[PDB]
């Protein structure tokens, strides 16, 4: 009946109930991985945005083509944590570079419901500039 909201309270028992159809209606990224790191669902939002096809990343990792390079203790050895005690659960930020050029964007990663699968949402942050904090050598 209501709308889908990115890190609701009850965000993964909609997405449950829901398909790939009412998924890829989503206005953020979403993306379904395994135990293994496997990728079991891909909304075709994200793979707007990302450039990527859903029937294609099926079965392959998110670090191994879905993100080449993502092999960091940082975001796959959080994903593997996780998975160790039975909740991946964290909320970060993470670069996501393409030909464009770099872009700040919001991770979240929540285990699903069942135990047997886990969920990846993606949402690109609020537009911002920066400037550079180099110093003399030492
Ligand atoms: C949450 O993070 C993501 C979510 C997504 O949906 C897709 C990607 C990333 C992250 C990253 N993708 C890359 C590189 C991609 C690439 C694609 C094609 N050719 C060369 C390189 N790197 C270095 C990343 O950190």
């Amino acid at each position: 009946m209501e709308h889908v909201a990115f890190g609701s309270e009850d965000i993964e028992n909609t997405l449950a109930k829901m398909d790939d159809g009412q998924l890829d209606g989503l206005a953020f990224g979403a993306i379904q991985l395994d135990g293994d790191g496997n990728i079991l669902q891909y909304n075709a939002a994200e793979g707007d945005i990302t450039g990527r096809d859903p029937k294609q990343v099926i079965g392959k990792n998110f670090f191994k083509d879905v993100a080449p390079g993502t092999d960091s203790p940082e975001f796959y050895g959080k994903f593997k944590e996780g998975v160790a005690s039975g909740n991946l659960n964290t909320m970060f930020e993470w670069m996501i570079p393409t030909s464009r050029g770099p872009t700040k964007v919001k991770v979240h990663m929540k285990k699903a419901l069942s135990g047997d699968s886990y969920w990846v949402f993606v949402k690109r942050v609020k537009l911002a500039a920066a400037l550079e904090h180099h110093h003399h050598h030492h």
